[PDB]
DNA sequence: ATTGTGACGCT
DNA sequence: AGCGTCAC
C-alpha cells in the first residue's frame, strides 16, 4: 500500500549510437550515407567479419557477426567500409576518438556511465527538477518531443500512431504536481530531445534512446523504437511490457541465469516472475539474484548511474585461429610486441588527456584446444609506458606454459594486454 | 575461423 | 588473485 515503493524516485536515460561504426565511416566517407553498408574487420577470410550493419542493410538481413561473402549473398550491393589495420592488427582508435566526441556533449546535460563504446546511461534526476522548476506550471507541447514514443499508447502511418500515443499521454498529464514521476519522465523525455539533438548538430551522430525510472528499464525501452527515436517507459507501463517480454532481452538475463530462470520456475515472460515471493527466487537463485529479479519484474530497479565518463581498463587484443595460431618462441615474442606497442600508445595518449597512469598489466593467452574463451590470466606490476619492457614481462609471466623441449606447445590462439588500476596522475 | 573490446561477480 | 558471466 502506501509504504511499498515503487522505483520511481530517479529519471534514468540510456543513449545508444545506431550503428555507431557504420555512421563513423559515413560521416568520413559521403558515398556512403543512406545506402545499405556495413563495416568490416580483416578481408582475407570470407571477405572479413562484418561488425556493423546500417539499418538499410539490415533490412536484407545482413547482421554483425556474419562474413562479408555471405552479406553479400544477401545484399549484392552492399558497401563495407574496413577497419583500420596497424601493427598487424585491427585498430579502433578512429572510434574511440569518435565516441569521445559525443560523450563530451552528453556530459554537457547530465552526468553518464560510459557503459561501451556507443552507449552511456544518463541521470537526469536533477536536470529535470531543475527544468521543472524553470517552467513554473505551464503544460508540455508536443513540439518538444517530436522523436518520442510513449510505450503503450496508443489505446481505447507510423508518424501518426506515434503522434497519436503522445497526445494521449500529454492530455493525461497532471502539469500542476511537480512529484509526479509520470512528469518527471516527461520532462527527461524532453531533455533527451535536447541532447540527441545537440549530438547530430556537433557531430553529425544520431542515436536512440530510452527514458524511464532506472537502468534497466531505460535500455530496455531504448530498444522498442530504433533508429533515430527515443522511447518513454513509465512505471504504469511495465505490467503490460513484461506481460508477453520474453526473459531474455532483460539486461544480465541473456545467458545462463536467464536460461535457468525459465527451466526452474517454468515460465517465459518477465511479468511471470510476480507470482513468486522474494524468497522463492533467492532460494533458486541467490540473495542478490533473487532479490533483484523480485524487484525488477516489479519494474524497480537500484543500480546507480555511476559517475563515470572514461574506461576503467585499456586493452589489446587479437586471436589466432586455425593455422593461425602461434606456434614459435619467435612468433609469440613478435605478436605480444604488437600488442604491447599499440598499448604503450593508447596508454601515452591516456595519461596525457587523462591525468592517470595505470599500475597493473593483466596478460592473458587461449591455447589451441582449449574450449574456454581465456585459458589463464596472470598479472604483473606496470611500471612505465614501454612497450619492450610490457612485452618482456608478458613473457616472462606467460612462458611457463610452453611444454616444448624455440617451439611453441601447444599453439596460441589468443593474446590479450589489459592495463587497469588506474591511480590519478 | 564472430573479433575486439569492456564491466562486473564469485570465491 | 584468477576465473567466470554478460553484452555487445
Ligand atoms: N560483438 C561485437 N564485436 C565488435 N564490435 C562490436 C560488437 N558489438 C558492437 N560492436 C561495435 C560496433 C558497433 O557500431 C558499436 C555499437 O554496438 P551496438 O550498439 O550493439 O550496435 P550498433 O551501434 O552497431 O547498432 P544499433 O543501432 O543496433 O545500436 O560497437
Ligand atoms: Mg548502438
Ligand atoms: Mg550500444
Amino acid at each position: 500500500g502506501p509504504h511499498m515503493a515503487t522505483g520511481q524516485d530517479r529519471v534514468v536515460a540510456l543513449v545508444d549510437m545506431d550503428c555507431f561504426f557504420v555512421q563513423v565511416e559515413q560521416r568520413q566517407n559521403p558515398h556512403l550515407r543512406n545506402k545499405p553498408c556495413a563495416v568490416v574487420q580483416y578481408k582475407s577470410w570470407k571477405g572479413g567479419g562484418i561488425i556493423a550493419v546500417s539499418y538499410e542493410a539490415r533490412a536484407f538481413g545482413v547482421t554483425r557477426s556474419m562474413w562479408a561473402d555471405d552479406a553479400k549473398k544477401l545484399c549484392p550491393d552492399l558497401l563495407l567500409a574496413q577497419v583500420r589495420e596497424s601493427r598487424g592488427k585491427a585498430n579502433l582508435t578512429k572510434y574511440r576518438e569518435a565516441s569521445v566526441e559525443v560523450m563530451e556533449i552528453m556530459s554537457r546535460f547530465a552526468v553518464i556511465e560510459r557503459a561501451s563504446i556507443d552507449e552511456a546511461y544518463v541521470d537526469l534526476t536533477s536536470a529535470v527538477q531543475e527544468r521543472l522548476q524553470k517552467l513554473q506550471g505551464q503544460p508540455i507541447s508536443a513540439d518538444l518531443l517530436p522523436s518520442t514514443y510513449i510505450e503503450g499508447l496508443p489505446q481505447g502511418q507510423k508518424e501518426g500512431m506515434r503522434k497519436q500515443g503522445l497526445f494521449q499521454w500529454l492530455d493525461s498529464l497532471q502539469i500542476d504536481n511537480l512529484t509526479s514521476p509520470d512528469l518527471q519522465l516527461t520532462v527527461g523525455a524532453v531533455i533527451v530531445e535536447e541532447m540527441r539533438a545537440a549530438i547530430e548538430r556537433e557531430t553529425g551522430f544520431q542515436c536512440s534512446a530510452g527514458i524511464s525510472h532506472n537502468k534497466v528499464l531505460a535500455k530496455l525501452a531504448c530498444g522498442l523504437n530504433k533508429p533515430n527515436r527515443q522511447t518513454l517507459v513509465s512505471h504504469g507501463s511495465v505490467p503490460q511490457l513484461f506481460s508477453q517480454m520474453p526473459i531474455r532481452k532483460i539486461r544480465s538475463l541473456g545467458g545462463k541465469l536467464g536460461a535457468s530462470v525459465i527451466e526452474i520456475l517454468g515460465i517465459e515472460y518477465m511479468g511471470e516472475l510476480t507470482q513468486f515471493t522474494e524468497s522463492q527466487l533467492q532460494s533458486h537463485f541467490g540473495e542478490k539474484n533473487g532479490s533483484w529479479l523480485y524487484a525488477m519484474c516489479r519494474g524497480i530497479e537500484h543500480d546507480p548511474v555511476k559517475p563515470r565518463q572514461l574506461p576503467k581498463t585499456i586493452g589489446c587484443s587479437k586471436n589466432f585461429p586455425g593455422k593461425t595460431a602461434l606456434a614459435t618462441r619467435e612468433q609469440v615474442q613478435w605478436w605480444l610486441l604488437q600488442l604491447a606497442q599499440e598499448l604503450e600508445e593508447r596508454l601515452t595518449k591516456d595519461r596525457n588527456d587523462n591525468d592517470r597512469v595505470a599500475t597493473q598489466l593483466v596478460v592473458s593467452i587461449r591455447v589451441q584446444g582449449d574450449k574456454r574463451l581465456s585459458s589463464l590470466r596472470r598479472c604483473c606490476a606496470l611500471t612505465r609506458y614501454d612497450a619492450h619492457k610490457m612485452s618482456h614481462d608478458a613473457f616472462t609471466v606467460i612462458k611457463n606454459c610452453n611444454t616444448s623441449g624455440t617451439e611453441w606447445s601447444p599453439p596460441l590462439t589468443m593474446l590479450f594486454l589489459c592495463a587497469t588500476k588506474f591511480s590519478a596522475s
